[PDB]
């Protein structure tokens, strides 16, 4: 399942996605090489995702079907929820400042974790390998 540690391995069109979000050239390059690592543990319907990178180290906790607030490394705030369909996690979010929609998907492909994002007509992915 999702249990365990995962290390980012490669990105697809991630810089274009950050540009649409309004991030400048310098900060986009730093974001693309963030050394992101995720540690996931489950407890019933409750997930704890430990996020560790060159920017910060925080713990994100949520319950399926219950909305919560989340902040990006640049200060941008979001609100939304995650649900479980099939063997995938699907999340629907909204930017708190301009109100635009943002979708994310997490699924397992062999021994790799694939995370997909969609924002204002642009799609990007980040692929993690299991520790």
């Amino acid at each position: 399942a999702f249990d365990g540690t995962w290390k980012v391995d490669r990105n697809e069109n991630y810089e274009k996605f950050m540009e649409k979000m309004g991030i400048n050239v310098v900060k986009r390059k730093l974001g693309a090489h963030d050394n992101l690592k995720l540690t996931i543990t489950q407890e019933g319907n409750k997930f704890t995702v430990k996020e560790s990178s060159n920017f910060r180290n925080i713990d994100n906790v949520f319950e399926l079907g219950v909305d919560f607030a989340y902040s990006l490394a640049d200060g941008t705030e979001l609100t939304g929820t995650w649900t479980m369909e099939g063997n995938k996690l699907v999340g629907k979010f909204k930017r708190v400042d301009n109100g635009k929609e943002l979708i994310a998907v997490r699924e397992i492909s062999g021994n790799e974790l694939i995370q997909t994002y969609t924002y204002e007509g642009v799609e990007a992915k980040r692929i993690f390998k299991k520790e």
